[PDB]
């Protein structure tokens, strides 16, 4: 009845939330896995055990416990992606936001939040997706699943704790929307799976994890792909850090049955807290507890995958932002400050490509610097501000994102790329972070419609541009409906994503980008 | 009497050779050491038993036996380097030309030709100082020197043969205008040695030499230094080429002595014809017979003293050409063509970074091809062969023409740098080529004075321009009588030196020679 839906797991009775110049039918918190507390903290999800009588599906759901950002306590820039409802274990629950009226079948989109796996909620407010639902007559499903520890403890040889269990949260998640998006008017065979940072990382963990490729039907990856540095860690690695972690709540690391019981007793504090003495190294854009490559759920390295073009042969769009690496030099890299111009020095250029490159030698580092280094002005603090946005920007999400791009391709049903290169005119960062990392998704979300956040008209425009490159892509599985060119290995067209005329581009930032992914590693393999 | 002078050497009856609108002495084929003829083949040079009654110096002296160039019949650009007199063994002369009337203490410029060690003339028609000593009042002498195994045949053990003979043919030579310069009119006390190539090179090896650091005042280096890769071989290297060469010539190489016995007995030409076959790596800018560094004529390794300032510390002049690699590509670089506007492949350009960088593994390599490929389009073919012309011509010339200058300015007393850009307008080798090695002497020997060459009256311009850059510094130890900025480590100024008005730049090809003379070879010592 419009509002009350059934479905297989049992009946939900959602709410009407208003949306634009309408209403718009939201099933907040629907669960699909069984609570993970308890003692399966670190185990894999169980399904939803059917409910009974309607599940009240208009309140957003907890968020997962995470590491809370108070770096700048209630700066909006930061605040936007800290949990906004009472954290908890029993955080497994998605969100429904169907058109209205319900339609019978159709688009259903999936969004996997970023967050480089240690935190991330599918209730933030740019991820409320009553825009994209409206705006695009599209049913859009936003999952949630276990970060950090919590999902991603990877004792490899347990069962207990396995790693990627917070992987298989969305899948959790997705077999669901699969089973029961119908009911909501939800297409099951045209499930458009689409995330950033970590997302879309996860998504794309999807399409090459086998027990995924058949629970959606495209990709959207932004600025985010599986064959990232910091989305991945060896069985071995995760281990590792799952006893130091261990080590940091002084536990008894003496088998992984005592380190586990342990860490199952620690609350979900004690874990967050010590979660980042864990990095093997003094880092920039690596987070401790991320998917390791068990073999279960991945069953090769995924360049192995990539290359064998062993993954789901589909059409994905993805895409990368100009400065994906500002907010994490502002963060974590010295000479950046959120109130100052950052003009990077020298003696600190070097101590940013030490900490965007952490495994790099020496000459690994001196090939990156020398790539990077303007010689002609090579104290510039602009240039070595800039020059840094890129060392992490490039390294860190467009070169892993243009590999992935190019190996699939190679094997896919359609690739379309972008470049969004747009800095919202109501941004409240500094203007030097320029297009911020995961600052496309309030436009993915329709957010410039709503004039209370007040957006040039023109991004108003830019987004729905946007949502409509992406909802028409769920559908058709091509963003158009000028032309978004396809993005084919010979000729490498992508597009701009501003509020200019759309243009095209070939290439992404190759010159680094084979430096990145042909050479530095062929480098340090060497030395 | 004018062209009758008497010198310690012996009495020298010169000719008068008319010279612009003018006449000018000129001693042709002065001997300064006995014709290293017969068993004295390799061995260093013995000083020039004193004659007696006046020596015929009207008519220009013999050749050195070097490689003839037949690349290119009868083609002048190839031609005009071709011994244009008889070869001979018997080739140790000198040449000077004094102003008219005879000064009575007036600046002294020898000149020590280029052609990477295996030929040279002094006799060429572009080295007639008639010109420059005319024009600037300078007395400019121009000395000869064994080239090829004749004068650099080293086999470090024996004494029969040890190397550098050719480079101590040259210190003979300076050692005779240092003794006896002053019966020309020339000031010893302020001679200034200039070369170009081997000689730019040799020049620096004399800054170097503590043997030669007395005879000469000020050095003049143009497209060289003795710091290049093709300028020096260790002692070990010109063993291993003497007893290759030895071999190639069928020879008992059972030791040192029997070696050389054998070459002595061969013919000039049975020298001449297997000399290439001695590399040790097929390569472009690497010559057979070039000076080893064996602990006497140098101390120690050239970049141990560069470090340490071991040298003489003078103001020199020195500069590159903007397309120094052009030349060596066209003739030893596949693709590349004099009649073709060698577009080169991409097949080929890589043959080309082979041949570039002969000690490169393939990571050298490839760091090479990272650093001049296009990337953005990595087919072009004239960016392929532009790129080549840069990495033989950075590598070869620039990149370490710019280790000396900057390790000799932080000691020096002075140093001007120029970048001659200028394609003389009437050159005779492809457009392509550009401004090539080896093209700008004919403008410091102010050849476009002459009508009869046909420059554009613009170029006789740059020619007086440049001598007089060249005159005064041999005079002054300054270029200047706008500015022509002094090299400092800190700011790096040099100037362009073509028709247009002298503009300053800052750093030549840095970003290029940073990784040239820092991150290569750091790579190359590593993997
Ligand atoms: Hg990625
Ligand atoms: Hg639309
Ligand atoms: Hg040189
Ligand atoms: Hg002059």
């Amino acid at each position: 009845s419009e509002l009350l839906v059934n479905t297989k797991s049992g009946k939900v009775m959602g709410t009407r939330v208003p949306v634009l110049s309408s209403h718009i039918s939201a099933f907040l918190g629907i669960p699909f896995a069984e609570p993970p507390v308890g003692n399966m903290r670190f185990r894999r999800p169980e399904p939803k055990k059917p409910w009974s009588g309607v599940w009240n599906a208009s309140t957003y759901p907890n968020n997962c416990q995470q590491y809370v950002d108070e770096q700048f306590p209630g700066f909006s820039g930061s605040e936007m992606w800290n949990p906004n409802r009472e954290m908890s274990e029993d955080c497994l629950y998605l969100n429904i936001w169907v058109p209205s009226p319900r339609p019978k079948s159709t688009t259903v989109m999936v969004w996997i939040y970023g967050g480089g796996f240690y935190s991330g909620s599918s209730t933030l407010d740019v991820y409320n997706g009553k825009y994209l639902a409206y705006t695009e007559e599209v049913v859009l499903v936003s999952l949630s699943y276990r970060v950090g520890a919590f999902g991603f403890l990877a004792l490899h040889g347990s069962q207990e704790a396995p790693g990627n269990v917070g992987l298989l949260d969305q899948r959790m998640a997705l077999q669901w929307v699969h089973d029961n998006i119908q009911f909501f008017g939800g297409d099951p065979k045209t499930v458009t799976i689409f995330g950033e940072s970590a997302g879309g990382a996860s998504v794309g963990m999807h399409i090459l994890s086998p027990g995924s490729r058949d629970l959606f039907r495209r990709a959207i990856l932004q600025s985010g792909s599986p064959n990232c540095p910091w989305a991945s860690v060896s069985v071995a690695e995760g281990r590792r850090r799952a006893v130091e972690l261990g080590r940091n709540l002084n536990c008894n690391l003496n088998s992984d049955e005592e380190l586990i019981h342990c860490l199952r007793e620690k609350k979900p504090q004690e874990l967050i807290d010590v979660e980042w003495n864990v990095l093997p190294f003094d880092s920039i854009f690596r987070f401790s507890f991320v998917p390791v490559i068990d073999g279960e759920f991945f069953p090769t390295s995924l360049e192995s995958m990539l290359n064998s073009g062993n993954f789901k042969k589909t059409q994905i769009l993805l895409g990368v932002n100009k400065d994906e690496g500002s907010f994490f030099l502002l963060y974590g890299a010295p000479g950046f400050s959120k109130d100052s111009e950052s003009k990077i020095s020298r003696e600190d250029f070097m101590s940013g490509v030490k900490l965007s490159v952490p495994h790099a030698n020496d000459l690994g580092l001196d090939a990156v610097t020398l790539q990077y280094t303007d010689w002609m002005d090579d104290n510039n603090g602009i240039k070595n501000r800039d020059g840094l946005d890129d060392i992490v920007g490039d390294h860190n999400v467009i070169c892993p994102l243009m590999h992935f791009v190019n190996k699939y391709t190679k094997f896919g049903n359609g690739t379309y790329l972008y470049f969004f290169n747009h800095r919202a005119s109501n941004l409240v960062w500094p203007e030097w972070m320029g297009v911020i990392h995961g600052y496309e998704i309030e436009f993915v979300f329709g957010l410039p419609l709503v004039k209370e956040l007040n957006y040039t008209a023109e991004e108003e425009a830019l987004s729905r541009r946007i949502m409509h490159y992406w909802a028409t892509f769920a559908k058709t599985g091509n963003p158009n409906e000028s032309k978004w060119p396809l993005f084919t290995t010979k000729e490498q067209k992508f597009i701009d994503l501003n509020t200019e005329p759309m243009k095209v581009h070939q290439r992404l930032r190759v010159q680094m980008c084979v430096f990145w992914n042909q050479f530095l590693p062929k480098l340090l393999n060497a030395t």
